[PDB]
């Protein structure tokens, strides 16, 4: 959600290196949101977060049946892929929804092991 804004700024920085490999001039978030959205999220869309292990599994299927398949437009942003899914993860450590989901799934409040209400505690 918010974190948008923050996609919004590096979006403009993934534009930036592909346009340093020559490659004409077209829009990454689109590019990547269509294609991405509907890889990692085919049928929800709502969220999607950013993956490794899951773009891998469904990268290859797709991917290794699209180049099998013999195509008329293989392109070259296929090997640019993958290697950037690596890089993108650091370069994200800044805090994306990748970390959100950690302290939303796992909020430090959560006690031992009961919950963050924490009914022998009570604070007010
Ligand atoms: C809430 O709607 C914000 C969306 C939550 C997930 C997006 C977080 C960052 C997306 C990474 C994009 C870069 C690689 C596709």
């Amino acid at each position: 959600g918010q974190e948008l804004s923050q996609h919004e700024r590096y979006v403009e920085q993934l534009k930036q290196a592909l346009k340093t490999r020559g490659v004409k001039v077209k829009y990454a978030d689109l590019l990547k949101f269509f294609d991405f959205v509907k890889d990692i999220c085919p049928w929800f869309p709502q969220e999607g977060t950013i993956d490794i292990k899951r773009w891998r599994r469904v990268g290859d299927c797709f991917q290794d049946y699209y180049n099998t398949f013999g195509p008329e437009k293989v392109p070259v942003i296929a090997f640019s892929y993958w290697n950037l899914i690596k890089e993108l993860i650091d370069k994200k450590e800044v805090n994306p929804q990748v970390m959100a989901a950690v302290a939303q799934t796992e909020e430090i409040l959560k006690s031992n092991s009961q919950t963050d209400l924490e009914h022998h505690h009570h604070h007010h």
